[PDB]
Protein backbone atom coordinates (compact mmCIF):
# COMPACT_ATOMS: atom_id res chain seq x y z
CA UNK A 1 0.00 0.00 0.00
CA UNK A 2 3.14 2.14 -0.20
CA UNK A 3 3.63 2.14 -3.71
CA UNK A 4 7.41 2.61 -3.01
CA UNK A 5 8.56 0.17 -0.83
CA UNK A 6 6.97 -2.80 -2.23
CA UNK A 7 8.00 -1.81 -6.09
CA UNK A 8 11.68 -1.51 -5.11
CA UNK A 9 11.84 -4.96 -2.76
CA UNK A 10 10.25 -6.84 -5.77
CA UNK A 11 12.52 -5.17 -8.68
CA UNK A 12 15.82 -6.11 -6.97
CA UNK A 13 14.28 -9.73 -6.08
CA UNK A 14 13.77 -10.40 -9.52
CA UNK A 15 17.11 -8.46 -10.18
CA UNK A 16 18.89 -10.87 -8.04
CA UNK A 17 17.12 -14.03 -9.81
CA UNK A 18 17.81 -12.81 -12.81
CA UNK A 19 21.28 -12.69 -12.91
CA UNK A 20 22.06 -15.20 -9.76
CA UNK A 21 23.76 -12.56 -7.60
CA UNK A 22 22.91 -11.92 -4.05
CA UNK A 23 21.26 -7.94 -3.88
CA UNK A 24 21.29 -7.23 0.32
CA UNK A 25 18.06 -4.72 0.19
CA UNK A 26 18.51 -2.86 3.70
CA UNK A 27 16.54 -0.01 4.94
CA UNK A 28 16.38 2.28 8.08
CA UNK A 29 13.99 2.07 10.35
CA UNK A 30 13.22 4.93 13.00
CA UNK A 31 10.66 6.59 15.39
CA UNK A 32 10.08 9.38 16.55
CA UNK A 33 13.59 10.49 17.55
CA UNK A 34 15.66 9.11 14.61
CA UNK A 35 13.12 11.40 12.16
CA UNK A 36 13.94 13.98 14.40
CA UNK A 37 17.76 14.16 13.89
CA UNK A 38 17.76 13.52 10.29
CA UNK A 39 14.88 15.90 9.76
CA UNK A 40 17.19 18.39 11.72
CA UNK A 41 20.37 17.50 9.63
CA UNK A 42 18.71 17.71 6.41
CA UNK A 43 17.48 21.33 6.94
CA UNK A 44 21.23 22.29 7.75
CA UNK A 45 21.70 20.81 4.10
CA UNK A 46 19.20 22.63 2.24
CA UNK A 47 20.25 25.80 4.15
CA UNK A 48 23.47 26.02 2.69
CA UNK A 49 22.42 24.17 -0.60
CA UNK A 50 20.38 27.05 -1.34
CA UNK A 51 22.77 29.60 -0.59
CA UNK A 52 25.66 28.65 -2.97
CA UNK A 53 22.41 28.46 -5.55
CA UNK A 54 21.63 32.06 -5.28
CA UNK A 55 25.40 32.66 -5.96
CA UNK A 56 25.18 30.73 -9.18
CA UNK A 57 22.66 32.20 -10.35
CA UNK A 58 23.69 36.05 -9.85
CA UNK A 59 26.72 35.35 -10.87
CA UNK A 60 25.38 34.18 -14.72
CA UNK A 61 22.63 37.25 -14.10
CA UNK A 62 25.64 40.07 -14.05
CA UNK A 63 27.92 38.36 -16.65
CA UNK A 64 24.64 38.43 -19.15
CA UNK A 65 23.53 41.26 -18.48
CA UNK A 66 26.54 43.21 -19.00
CA UNK A 67 27.77 41.04 -22.02
CA UNK A 68 26.89 41.39 -25.44
CA UNK A 69 24.86 38.44 -26.63
CA UNK A 70 21.23 38.44 -27.83
CA UNK A 71 19.28 36.36 -25.11
CA UNK A 72 16.27 34.33 -26.09
CA UNK A 73 12.47 35.01 -25.71
CA UNK A 74 9.66 33.89 -23.06
CA UNK A 75 8.09 31.63 -25.71
CA UNK A 76 8.78 33.55 -29.38
CA UNK A 77 6.53 36.56 -28.37
CA UNK A 78 10.24 38.82 -29.17
CA UNK A 79 9.94 39.88 -25.27
CA UNK A 80 13.48 38.77 -24.52
CA UNK A 81 14.26 38.02 -20.45
CA UNK A 82 17.43 37.62 -18.87
CA UNK A 83 17.85 35.21 -16.17
CA UNK A 84 20.84 33.22 -14.29
CA UNK A 85 21.51 29.99 -15.99
CA UNK A 86 22.65 27.47 -12.91
CA UNK A 87 25.65 25.97 -14.63
CA UNK A 88 28.52 27.41 -12.60
CA UNK A 89 30.83 26.23 -15.45
CA UNK A 90 34.26 29.21 -14.84
CA UNK A 91 33.31 30.48 -11.70
CA UNK A 92 35.64 30.86 -9.13
CA UNK A 93 34.14 31.21 -5.36
CA UNK A 94 35.28 31.55 -2.14
CA UNK A 95 33.51 30.22 1.51
CA UNK A 96 34.11 31.97 4.64
CA UNK A 97 33.21 29.66 7.74
CA UNK A 98 33.25 30.26 11.44
CA UNK A 99 34.38 27.23 14.06
CA UNK A 100 31.89 28.56 16.40
CA UNK A 101 29.35 26.07 16.29
CA UNK A 102 31.52 23.73 14.05
CA UNK A 103 29.27 20.72 14.43
CA UNK A 104 26.31 22.52 12.35
CA UNK A 105 28.29 25.48 10.11
CA UNK A 106 30.61 22.14 8.48
CA UNK A 107 26.98 20.58 7.30
CA UNK A 108 26.30 24.11 5.60
CA UNK A 109 30.04 24.53 4.27
CA UNK A 110 29.84 20.50 3.04
CA UNK A 111 25.91 21.02 1.40
CA UNK A 112 27.39 24.02 -0.78
CA UNK A 113 30.47 22.71 -1.83
CA UNK A 114 28.66 19.63 -3.49
CA UNK A 115 26.28 21.92 -4.63
CA UNK A 116 29.08 23.67 -7.07
CA UNK A 117 30.95 20.86 -7.79
CA UNK A 118 27.64 19.00 -9.33
CA UNK A 119 26.92 21.83 -11.10
CA UNK A 120 30.20 21.44 -13.01
CA UNK A 121 31.98 23.74 -10.78
CA UNK A 122 35.83 22.17 -10.67
CA UNK A 123 37.31 21.51 -7.46
CA UNK A 124 40.15 23.90 -8.04
CA UNK A 125 38.30 26.86 -7.94
CA UNK A 126 36.97 26.60 -4.52
CA UNK A 127 38.70 28.59 -1.35
CA UNK A 128 37.83 28.07 1.73
CA UNK A 129 38.46 30.10 4.46
CA UNK A 130 38.15 29.87 8.36
CA UNK A 131 37.94 32.42 11.53
CA UNK A 132 37.18 31.55 14.86
CA UNK A 133 34.56 33.21 15.03
CA UNK A 134 31.54 35.91 13.08
CA UNK A 135 33.42 39.18 13.67
CA UNK A 136 36.12 37.97 12.13
CA UNK A 137 34.24 37.57 9.31
CA UNK A 138 33.71 40.98 7.59
CA UNK A 139 37.78 41.88 6.95
CA UNK A 140 38.92 37.97 5.90
CA UNK A 141 35.63 38.24 3.76
CA UNK A 142 36.96 41.61 2.36
CA UNK A 143 40.15 40.57 1.39
CA UNK A 144 38.89 37.65 -0.84
CA UNK A 145 36.42 39.91 -2.62
CA UNK A 146 39.14 42.19 -3.59
CA UNK A 147 40.69 39.51 -6.13
CA UNK A 148 39.80 39.37 -9.12
CA UNK A 149 39.85 35.86 -9.36
CA UNK A 150 36.78 35.32 -7.13
CA UNK A 151 33.33 35.87 -8.68
CA UNK A 152 31.67 35.18 -5.27
CA UNK A 153 31.44 35.20 -1.61
CA UNK A 154 29.52 32.79 0.81
CA UNK A 155 29.74 33.48 4.82
CA UNK A 156 27.85 30.93 6.93
CA UNK A 157 27.53 33.16 10.71
CA UNK A 158 26.73 31.55 14.19
CA UNK A 159 23.73 30.64 16.38
CA UNK B 1 -3.84 -47.19 32.15
CA UNK B 2 -0.47 -46.56 33.42
CA UNK B 3 -0.41 -49.24 36.54
CA UNK B 4 -1.08 -52.00 34.47
CA UNK B 5 2.16 -51.82 32.23
CA UNK B 6 4.47 -51.62 35.45
CA UNK B 7 2.50 -54.61 36.94
CA UNK B 8 3.38 -56.56 33.13
CA UNK B 9 7.40 -55.14 33.17
CA UNK B 10 7.86 -56.57 36.88
CA UNK B 11 5.86 -59.67 35.97
CA UNK B 12 8.42 -59.96 32.85
CA UNK B 13 11.19 -59.33 35.15
CA UNK B 14 10.68 -61.92 37.60
CA UNK B 15 9.87 -64.62 34.48
CA UNK B 16 13.20 -63.44 32.84
CA UNK B 17 15.30 -63.11 35.66
CA UNK B 18 16.46 -59.66 33.99
CA UNK B 19 16.38 -56.19 35.74
CA UNK B 20 13.45 -54.62 34.00
CA UNK B 21 12.87 -51.00 35.04
CA UNK B 22 9.96 -48.74 33.72
CA UNK B 23 9.81 -44.63 34.61
CA UNK B 24 7.14 -41.83 34.08
CA UNK B 25 7.81 -38.01 34.33
CA UNK B 26 4.89 -35.96 35.98
CA UNK B 27 4.44 -32.56 34.27
CA UNK B 28 3.75 -28.89 35.81
CA UNK B 29 2.12 -26.43 33.85
CA UNK B 30 4.69 -24.58 32.25
CA UNK B 31 6.28 -27.89 30.60
CA UNK B 32 2.97 -29.21 28.94
CA UNK B 33 3.38 -25.85 27.20
CA UNK B 34 6.76 -26.64 26.06
CA UNK B 35 6.02 -29.70 25.03
CA UNK B 36 3.23 -28.80 23.15
CA UNK B 37 5.53 -26.43 21.17
CA UNK B 38 8.02 -28.72 20.04
CA UNK B 39 5.22 -31.02 18.74
CA UNK B 40 3.44 -28.33 16.80
CA UNK B 41 6.41 -27.46 14.99
CA UNK B 42 7.68 -31.07 14.57
CA UNK B 43 4.38 -31.85 12.83
CA UNK B 44 4.70 -28.26 11.00
CA UNK B 45 8.14 -30.25 9.37
CA UNK B 46 6.53 -33.41 8.97
CA UNK B 47 3.84 -32.26 7.17
CA UNK B 48 6.13 -29.97 5.16
CA UNK B 49 7.96 -32.31 4.00
CA UNK B 50 4.88 -34.86 3.38
CA UNK B 51 3.66 -32.33 1.23
CA UNK B 52 6.86 -32.87 -1.03
CA UNK B 53 6.73 -36.44 -1.34
CA UNK B 54 3.06 -36.57 -2.39
CA UNK B 55 3.88 -34.05 -5.29
CA UNK B 56 7.07 -35.27 -6.18
CA UNK B 57 5.12 -38.97 -6.52
CA UNK B 58 2.49 -37.07 -8.94
CA UNK B 59 4.69 -36.06 -11.29
CA UNK B 60 6.33 -39.33 -11.70
CA UNK B 61 2.91 -40.71 -12.26
CA UNK B 62 1.82 -37.90 -14.16
CA UNK B 63 4.24 -37.96 -16.76
CA UNK B 64 4.29 -41.59 -17.07
CA UNK B 65 3.04 -44.28 -19.65
CA UNK B 66 0.67 -46.43 -17.48
CA UNK B 67 -2.82 -45.20 -15.89
CA UNK B 68 -3.99 -46.29 -13.08
CA UNK B 69 -7.38 -46.42 -10.78
CA UNK B 70 -10.23 -44.69 -11.95
CA UNK B 71 -12.92 -43.32 -9.51
CA UNK B 72 -15.52 -44.81 -7.15
CA UNK B 73 -16.88 -46.56 -10.31
CA UNK B 74 -14.79 -46.24 -14.05
CA UNK B 75 -14.39 -44.15 -16.69
CA UNK B 76 -12.52 -41.41 -15.02
CA UNK B 77 -8.98 -41.47 -14.81
CA UNK B 78 -7.36 -40.35 -11.24
CA UNK B 79 -3.71 -39.30 -10.71
CA UNK B 80 -1.96 -39.02 -7.02
CA UNK B 81 0.88 -39.35 -5.35
CA UNK B 82 1.64 -42.38 -3.32
CA UNK B 83 3.57 -41.69 0.46
CA UNK B 84 6.69 -43.85 -0.59
CA UNK B 85 9.74 -41.64 -1.15
CA UNK B 86 11.91 -44.24 -2.49
CA UNK B 87 14.63 -43.16 -4.80
CA UNK B 88 14.22 -39.65 -4.30
CA UNK B 89 16.50 -36.54 -3.86
CA UNK B 90 15.99 -33.83 -1.54
CA UNK B 91 16.88 -30.66 -0.99
CA UNK B 92 16.31 -28.19 1.89
CA UNK B 93 16.59 -24.53 2.68
CA UNK B 94 16.35 -22.92 6.23
CA UNK B 95 17.50 -19.53 7.55
CA UNK B 96 19.94 -19.09 10.85
CA UNK B 97 17.42 -16.36 11.86
CA UNK B 98 15.30 -17.73 14.78
CA UNK B 99 17.79 -21.25 14.48
CA UNK B 100 16.47 -22.40 17.74
CA UNK B 101 13.66 -22.99 16.34
CA UNK B 102 14.09 -23.29 12.25
CA UNK B 103 16.01 -26.39 13.37
CA UNK B 104 13.14 -28.41 14.85
CA UNK B 105 11.58 -28.61 11.65
CA UNK B 106 14.31 -29.75 9.56
CA UNK B 107 14.75 -32.34 12.29
CA UNK B 108 10.98 -33.21 11.89
CA UNK B 109 11.22 -32.87 8.29
CA UNK B 110 14.28 -35.57 7.36
CA UNK B 111 12.91 -38.30 9.87
CA UNK B 112 9.69 -38.43 7.37
CA UNK B 113 11.72 -38.54 4.31
CA UNK B 114 13.90 -41.42 6.45
CA UNK B 115 10.92 -42.96 7.78
CA UNK B 116 8.95 -43.57 4.30
CA UNK B 117 11.66 -45.38 2.84
CA UNK B 118 14.51 -42.40 1.83
CA UNK B 119 18.11 -42.85 2.88
CA UNK B 120 19.87 -39.91 4.08
CA UNK B 121 22.49 -39.63 1.24
CA UNK B 122 19.67 -38.36 -0.82
CA UNK B 123 19.04 -35.18 1.11
CA UNK B 124 20.75 -31.97 0.80
CA UNK B 125 20.81 -29.24 3.59
CA UNK B 126 21.33 -25.46 2.80
CA UNK B 127 21.77 -22.94 5.42
CA UNK B 128 20.61 -19.01 4.43
CA UNK B 129 21.24 -15.87 6.68
CA UNK B 130 17.63 -15.14 6.40
CA UNK B 131 13.95 -15.67 4.85
CA UNK B 132 15.15 -12.90 2.09
CA UNK B 133 17.81 -15.25 0.79
CA UNK B 134 15.18 -18.34 0.38
CA UNK B 135 13.97 -17.79 -2.84
CA UNK B 136 17.42 -17.26 -4.70
CA UNK B 137 19.18 -20.10 -2.96
CA UNK B 138 16.83 -22.78 -3.78
CA UNK B 139 17.25 -21.64 -7.44
CA UNK B 140 20.49 -22.92 -6.86
CA UNK B 141 19.37 -26.03 -5.77
CA UNK B 142 17.04 -26.38 -8.43
CA UNK B 143 19.32 -26.02 -11.08
CA UNK B 144 21.05 -29.48 -9.82
CA UNK B 145 19.62 -32.31 -11.92
CA UNK B 146 19.93 -34.36 -9.07
CA UNK B 147 17.06 -32.59 -7.16
CA UNK B 148 13.42 -34.03 -7.43
CA UNK B 149 12.25 -31.90 -4.62
CA UNK B 150 12.64 -28.53 -2.33
CA UNK B 151 11.66 -27.47 0.99
CA UNK B 152 12.18 -24.42 2.84
CA UNK B 153 11.56 -23.33 5.91
CA UNK B 154 11.69 -19.08 6.77
CA UNK B 155 10.68 -17.43 10.02
CA UNK B 156 8.96 -14.92 10.11
CA UNK B 157 5.24 -13.58 11.47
Amino acid sequence: FDYNASVVSKGLANLSLELRKPVSFDIITADTLEQAIERAGTKHGNKGWEAALSAIEMANLYKSLRGTEHHHHLHGSSIEIYEGKLTAEGLRFGIVASRFNHTLVDRLVEGAIDCIVRHGGRGEDITLVRVPGAWEIPVAADELARKEDIDAVIAFGDL
